[PDB]
């Protein structure tokens, strides 16, 4: 039996030089993302709501206008909830569907349900409207390079529905979309016609973005089997910084620090991690101060920090895909 599922263990990045880094920093526009990808998502969008629908259409429309050969799938399913049976819909955007391996970027597009309080509405700006916009901006910004993909390795984006609990977190009330998708992918032969390999074996790495957008985030290196990739994020941040390609940024206050975090954090990566998928969890610790508060809004977002992370992530993806 082919040993292709092991290729991910030996995969190395094709590192960009100074000139290329300058080009990537120049190619991303934080103001464009702000107006075209983020603001339309800053609305109430808990599962089943009109906003969930509007968000899903926004995300799909923005991917569909790109030149790259994105194949969009809406994975809709039912699940029991504290409010009875309900419908959910994950959004999966895939380049080269039959491609055996894919680097996967992900986040959740639902917003935690909260009844309006004193005319305030919860829109989860950092949680996770920004991660959503960041993935859209990356697809747009790297569009020309991704188009060239039209190593049997390509890219995939997942926007999970129902990451949030309807009440407070519990094993059964939360991670609706990811628990469902992880199970579906684990039982789907891949590539097509395969005898004993699944879509999960095809996942080179799950890079999950969550709670991004607040000032001074510090991301810990959570897992040893993705530690070398965390290292690459550190190196990229360091080099972009040294080249003067980051804004209001210092090494003392770097985002990717030299520290681990032993505990467990409940999030969409769990169902994948427990089935063996390598995970690079881009969630900060501590969480943003506005976490699950009506203040997790646009006003409290740190623009230059988001801009800096767009450059780091875009460089990471290009290097991973050898583009
Ligand atoms: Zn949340």
């Amino acid at each position: 039996a082919s040993a292709w599922p092991e290729e991910k263990n030996y995969h190395q990045p094709a590192i960009l030089n100074s000139s290329a880094l300058w080009q990537i920093a120049e190619g991303t526009s934080i103001s464009e993302m702000w107006q075209n990808d983020l603001q339309p998502l800053l609305i109430e969008r808990y599962p089943g709501s009109p906003g969930s629908y509007a968000a899903r259409q926004h995300i799909m429309q923005r991917i569909q206008r790109l030149q790259a050969d994105w194949v969009l799938e809406i994975d809709t399913f039912l699940s029991q909830t504290p409010y009875g049976y309900r419908s959910f819909s994950n959004i999966i955007s895939t380049l080269n569907p039959t491609a055996k391996r894919h680097l996967v970027l992900a986040c959740h597009y639902d917003s935690k349900y909260f009844s309006h309080w004193n005319n305030r509405v919860f829109v989860g700006a950092t949680d996770s409207a920004v991660p959503c916009a960041m993935m859209l901006e990356l697809a747009r910004a790297l569009d020309k390079k991704l188009l060239s993909l039209k190593p049997d390795l390509s890219l995939q984006l997942i926007f999970f529905d129902g990451e949030e609990a309807f009440l407070h977190w519990s094993p059964q009330d939360s991670l609706y979309g990811s628990r469902h998708l992880a199970a579906k992918m684990a039982s789907t032969p891949h590539p097509p016609g395969a005898r004993g390999t699944s879509q999960l074996h095809g996942m080179d790495l799950l890079v999950l973005l969550d709670l991004i957008g607040a000032p001074n985030p510090t991301f810990p290196n959570f897992f040893p089997n993705s530690a070398r990739w965390f290292e690459r994020l550190q190196a990229i941040e360091h080099e972009l910084h040294e080249l003067g390609l980051l804004k209001d940024h210092s090494l003392e206050g770097r985002y990717f620090q030299n520290y681990s975090y032993g505990g467990v954090i409940q999030d969409d990566h769990i169902p994948f991690l427990r089935r063996g998928v390598p995970v690079l969890h881009l969630i900060p610790s501590p969480f943003p101060e506005v976490w699950h508060t009506m203040d997790d809004n646009e006003e409290n977002l740190d623009e230059s920090t988001i801009d800096n992370l767009n450059k780091i992530l875009q460089v990471f993806v290009l290097e991973y895909l050898h583009l």
